[PDB]
């Protein structure tokens, strides 16, 4: 799992969600003990597929240059940009708790493998590495489609040691800077790794 299986879509899409997952999690410029997903690779990947089961749609990105905010204060702004930049999926609060409850609980979420952490030799901070997969319906409109928007987040911040973030809060103060990519997908059932 590099990616963290959010879905809003009915169980019988669900298995098709694993596909899409599946797809993505192949991208990784592994590299260093470390693992990022791979946004030039997955994405000529994407643009070459032939198929109707599975089609590109757009992509977008966003900047929140590091700044001493509060955690869940990036984080309901991360939110507003997935949620604009997609108003094609994302939407409301709803999300900006799902976010939150990572970075809140972040000591015992590192355990998964969606979340890389790496410091700075020198400059003495971190950053996380973040992949999240939201993939929700397309409507009773079109039961068999469904949306599948892979977004990753890099969070920055002057923090050094890994327990450094162990127990963030909503509240906590930092300085945070995070690049922001979401590539969104539309999907039909069956979809199957290639």
């Amino acid at each position: 799992n590099v990616f963290q299986p959010v879905d809003q879509l009915p169980e019988d899409l669900i298995p098709s969600s694993i596909q899409v997952l599946k797809f993505s999690g192949k991208y990784l410029k592994l590299e260093q003990d470390k693992a990022y997903f791979d946004w030039p690779g997955f994405k000529t990947a994407i643009d070459n597929y032939t198929g109707e089961d599975l089609s590109f749609d757009k992509y977008d990105q966003s900047t929140i240059n590091q700044q001493s905010q509060e955690v869940g204060a990036m984080v309901d702004k991360i939110a507003k940009f997935l949620h604009d930049a997609f108003a094609a999926v994302v939407d409301l609060s709803k999300l900006a708790a799902i976010i939150l409850n990572t970075f809140t609980n972040l000591e015992e979420e590192s355990s998964s493998g969606f979340l890389q952490f790496n410091t700075n030799n020198v400059k003495k901070n971190s950053s996380w590495e973040y992949r999240v997969l939201f993939s929700v319906p397309f409507g009773d409109n079109a039961p068999s489609y469904f949306y599948s928007l892979v977004t990753t987040i890099l969070i920055t911040a002057d923090i050094e040691e890994k327990t450094g973030w162990w127990g963030l809060t909503s509240s906590t103060k930092k300085n945070f800077a995070v690049q922001i990519d979401a590539l969104e997908l539309v999907v039909k059932k069956g979809f199957k790794a290639p």
